[PDB]
């Protein structure tokens, strides 16, 4: 009830296994796509799509079993989880977005192949010493986004009506997207002072951006040097 | 046994009732934002934000005295100082502009928490030892802001008619949002060489504001 | 007679004759574009390709019976002879295709000077650090792009709605150019939550090369670091 | 004669007397790009302008005795003469694009100043090492606007037409500035996979340029 199943879970093929589904789910939505191909092979990738769909939740379960608590401490696995399960629902004869959703089990040869959960995990080995910096943004967005309601909104209500819109139009400006003559000028051409909003909330945005480039490699650099590198 | 005051304002606790008051009040302009909401419940809403003014111009007023060998020279509370100030409707002979600047206050959580007091210090770390190459570079856009006006003053007074028409564009031209077909395309008809303003002027400012970044790491 | 063309070959004067023989075909080259020179005189440079094609489908020839092996084994050697090769090409007629590619054979230059390799090289180096991070977001992307296709190329087949027209538009959508007034408020009208697609998908795909080019700083800065410390 | 009023310009008192000038003339010349006060005003003091340069151009006869081949060997003192010969311009030339270089004179408040000098020494720094790469692109850039002439000038010769033209095109594409929407989807209105020269090339161009900025530590 145990070894012979943890055994077999854990083998060499068996990941090449639902590595070798994954990598093929994966092609057959690339087909899915162009209804040319989907009018000449339709039943095909439609029920390759239900029998992909159960060996990902034998192999959840399965790995459920053998592992227990453990899975239950894997973001891996509860990511895995999280990504197979989302596909259980009925996304058939619903809402459009499951069944779009369901295409996250491609996230899953990330989950699946190794050295690719480093990587990402590397890249997730960023965050800690971010989260101090995105959280004083969070605020300053809040903070101007609403003089921005307030001075345009009615104007200006697409751009900056509603508070959320007000913060679809600061990201926008952040990014620097059209921002010179598509949001300002004509902003500028009944409120001309409205430069004084903008200008240097643009110099705290990339000055803030820029200064966290300079410390990603001073203060993530310096967790690395006080415990892996006076081990000599 | 003088001066017990001095012996509540300095604590641990004061904060999440300050900062805790920071945060209310640091949402309730927001709910505002919803129309409908400002209908519904704008009554409460109303006295609210007064309830705090006052007991902020209590806690500030109450902070002016405990504080004073660096209170004046504490530009956090200076700035809790003049944030608070300006949401008490001033009377100077003036007009209505002042009514959004209130909702600077709410930067008074970061002014009284110090995990938005430490980020802070590091943002303004190193803004000397970049002070100068912003004030070269301010003369730089000076000078290409005092030739674009000009030489496309004439045939481009929106874009560049006086000085500070000058300016607002070589900044675009610099975040460079759709500098060529937006800006340059388009004088290079009245005018077919404008090209060398800003094919080299581009580099200029994204070449300096380039080894701005790279010269501030190793420090 | 293999000691006496190994005296041709690799000698000061090939740099007197080469080199300098592809930058007056790139002098030349910057002729054949304002057609008014190839009206008048044009068929001095029609066939000054041809001398400089057969100087070099020559050296194609010496080279390999010189360096007999010892050339295809050279990175910097297998492209010039590609280079020529693909320009070795029927001068005219045909459907016309590979006309246009020859004047990768200035890059020669690159090949025939060595200050060019090495910053070439210090520029190449850097990529095997990454091409698993770069098919990280083809993987990444991938999954996108059909969540596309399947999102908005009902009403926006320009943009999307393709396996094919999706990558693209996401692409641009990545450099930030012109996408938000440009691409997404018009899909956020016909949806408003395209966002949800977009104001991630943004937050991410920069992300990963702020941490891939701050791995690139860290990478070369990483190697300096060992040799001077185990001896200063 | 010839060794004498060396005392005059080595001097503390030298420099800043010039540099006062030059703050006034900058700030009125900053004031001769003017709607209303060149005519209303500056017609009196056009003067000013030309009443510098004198003193400007008798500063730079005597630096060159008190260096005799040695003036013309120093890196800011050669920028500061052909920059007044500009400005040294007749009231009435014939292509006033001179006029309109008298701007250029501001440009000796960074070569007169130890710290403005230097830092574009600490700029110029990098450039030696850096001409390394520049080159290399200057030929990846001129032959991938050979390449769009002869594909796509005759349907868009307003933007690929010539060299020229594809320079520009393909400068633009590298400063990213609206390139997609902006100039690449329109080409694949005609000539479908033009994004095929034009993303690797996107690619090829960002690749090398933040590899620049990695190793220029080093450079
Ligand atoms: C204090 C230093 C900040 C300098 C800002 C840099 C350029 C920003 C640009 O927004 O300038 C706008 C101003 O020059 C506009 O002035 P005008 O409205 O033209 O008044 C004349
Ligand atoms: C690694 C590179 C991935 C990021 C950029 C991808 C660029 C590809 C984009 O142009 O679209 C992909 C192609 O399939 C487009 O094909 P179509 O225009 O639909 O067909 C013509
Ligand atoms: C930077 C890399 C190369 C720098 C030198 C050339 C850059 C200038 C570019 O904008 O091209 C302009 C030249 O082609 C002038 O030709 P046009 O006036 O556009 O003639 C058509
Ligand atoms: C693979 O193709 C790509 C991918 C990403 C880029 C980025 S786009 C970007 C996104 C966010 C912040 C800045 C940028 N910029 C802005 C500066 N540009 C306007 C000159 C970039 O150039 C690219 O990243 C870098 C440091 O060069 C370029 C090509
Ligand atoms: C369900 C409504 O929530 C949203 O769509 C938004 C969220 C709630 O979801 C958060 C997803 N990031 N956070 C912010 C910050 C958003 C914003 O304004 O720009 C992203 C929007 C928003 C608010 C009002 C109008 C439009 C929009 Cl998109
Ligand atoms: O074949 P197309 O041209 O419809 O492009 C998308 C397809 O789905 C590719 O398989
Ligand atoms: O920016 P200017 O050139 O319009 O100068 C503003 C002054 O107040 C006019 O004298
Ligand atoms: O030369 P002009 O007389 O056309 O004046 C404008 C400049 O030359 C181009 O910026
Ligand atoms: O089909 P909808 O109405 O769920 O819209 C799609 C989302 O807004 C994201 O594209
Ligand atoms: O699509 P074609 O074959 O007509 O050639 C034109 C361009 O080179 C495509 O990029
Ligand atoms: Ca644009
Ligand atoms: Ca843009
Ligand atoms: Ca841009």
């Amino acid at each position: 009830m145990y070894l012979r199943i943890t055994n077999i879970v854990e083998s060499s093929f068996f990941t090449k296994f639902i590595i070798y589904l994954i990598v093929l789910n994966g092609i057959t939505m690339g087909l899915e796509t162009s209804k040319t191909f989907m009018q000449s092979f339709g039943v095909y990738t439609t029920l390759f799509n239900q029998i992909v769909i159960t060996i990902f939740t034998i192999e959840i379960i399965l790995r459920i079993y053998v592992h227990r608590i453990s899975f239950f401490k894997d973001p891996w696995s509860l990511f895995d989880f999280f990504v197979v399960a989302i596909s259980l629902v009925p996304t058939s004869s619903g809402f459009e977005i499951l069944r779009v959703l369901r295409v996250l089990r491609l996230f899953r040869l990330v989950t699946a192949v190794p050295q690719m959960r480093k990587i990402v995990s590397a890249l997730i080995s960023v965050i800690p010493g971010m989260l101090s910096v995105i959280a004083l943004m969070t605020l300053f967005f809040y903070i101007f986004a609403i003089m921005a309601t307030q001075l345009f909104g009615e104007r200006f209500p697409e751009w900056f009506g509603t508070l959320g819109e007000s913060f679809y139009t600061l990201f926008q400006v952040m990014t620097l997207d059209d921002w010179s003559n598509g949001i300002v000028r004509p902003l500028m051409e009944v409120y001309p002072y409205a430069y004084v909003f903008f200008i240097p909330f643009i110099f705290v945005v990339t000055f803030v951006m820029i200064n966290l480039v300079v410390a990603i490699i001073v203060d993530a650099m310096a967790i690395l040097n006080q415990k892996e590198e006076q081990h000599i």
